[PDB]
């Protein structure tokens, strides 16, 4: 009971897909795995109630941070409140509500192994890079392209240094994994499920009400 | 009047969208463009007389070519089928309805102007390039990375000369760009549309009626 979770939460992540807040899915699935040891959302202070309404529901330890100006400045918000001895953070986006436990099981293994990891799945379009004059550079080969989701799982001492990386030199990541990959050390792709989308428009709302009702 | 499109088309083109099946809606989109002398239907046999049909409500002359084995087959096959004096050929994925005539027209210019053009949106998924030990070898650069879509837009001299290439060297190739690409010769890429999703699955099914009902 090893793993903290820092859950990004902080209102397109509270619009209700089949009545609940998008939020509260990945939530519960955390919530349920026995190597989480305690959730960090990371919210405005005025949703907290939404989780804490289930604290005793739940066998995780309940904890929250403030976000910050950016995605990496709430990542960091939520890894001051980590357990001081927790193994593995496995950070997500709550715009990802339907992860599957399996899959998040494989993403801590691999993060476990190798110290950082992420779920990927392989890209099903046709990518080429592409130079400012709008031409083709090449085309990147199918076999080797993969999109990447959450969680983003890493060891708290490597993500620490690779903060101490971003605030001392400016920094801008979108990712987690992007942290570990500046200090040269392994990040690997674990794979997951196609059905594990962001769902952030309409659109996406109703993609996710079909993959349930599946 | 100089354009010649080969639209693939050789059953899940023909699963209705609507009620209608999925490959007349781009057939019907060509058909209306002014700059479109021709389209070279690539269906098997049976499938004719869904387009047949419609023949005389379109200002276009309608032909057809059998299907061969892999996509580039069927591309080769179409091209035996377009007029000795076209200046672009226009080879479109059934399977992508939704397109429209806006971004036709706009691939059909970048075509004119480069000799080979394709409609591409930017990626929005954070993209890696991962090796074969499923470590992260690079972030690509999200500024930098395009989805592919169809229609791909090239001179049929310059199309000849790279199936020339393909027939005398065994290449395999997905797309029909990627011929050019091998050329050395430029591959411009057009700004399209997130709409133009292809469809091939029910819940790809949804989306379109959704676009279609917005
Ligand atoms: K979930
Ligand atoms: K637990
Ligand atoms: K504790
Ligand atoms: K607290
Ligand atoms: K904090
Ligand atoms: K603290
Ligand atoms: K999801
Ligand atoms: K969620
Ligand atoms: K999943
Ligand atoms: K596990
Ligand atoms: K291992
Ligand atoms: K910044
Ligand atoms: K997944
Ligand atoms: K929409
Ligand atoms: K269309
Ligand atoms: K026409
Ligand atoms: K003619
Ligand atoms: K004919
Ligand atoms: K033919
Ligand atoms: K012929
Ligand atoms: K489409
Ligand atoms: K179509
Ligand atoms: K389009
Ligand atoms: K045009
Ligand atoms: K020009
Ligand atoms: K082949
Ligand atoms: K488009
Ligand atoms: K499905």
């Amino acid at each position: 009971k090893s793993v903290s979770v820092i859950l990004l939460a902080g209102p397109k992540q509270y619009i209700p897909l089949l009545g609940q807040p998008i939020a509260l899915y990945s939530f519960f699935t955390f919530s349920r795995m026995p190597e989480v040891k305690e959730i960090v959302v990371v919210c405005d202070p005025f949703f907290r109630d939404i989780f804490e309404e289930y604290e005793e529901s739940i066998d995780v330890d309940l904890r929250f941070a403030i976000p910050g100006k950016e995605r990496q400045d709430s990542v960091y918000s939520g890894l001051q409140e980590i357990d001081v001895n927790s193994e593995l953070v496995c950070i997500h986006d709550s715009a990802r509500p339907l992860v599957n436990t399996e899959d998040v099981e494989k993403v801590l293994k691999d993060g476990s192994a190798v110290g950082a990891a992420v779920l990927g799945v392989p890209a099903k379009a046709t990518i080429k890079e592409v130079n400012s004059d709008s031409l083709v550079v090449k085309t990147l080969d199918r076999k080797t392209l993969w999109e990447m989701q959450t969680p983003q799982v890493i060891k708290p001492e490597l993500l620490k240094k690779g903060f101490e990386l971003v605030k001392s030199e400016g920094l801008e990541v979108t990712d987690d994994v992007s942290i570990v990959e500046y200090l040269k050390h392994p990040v690997y792709v674990s794979q997951g499920s196609y059905t594990n989308i962001k769902v952030t428009t309409p659109d996406d709302l109703l993609l996710a009400e079909r993959i349930l009702s599946e």
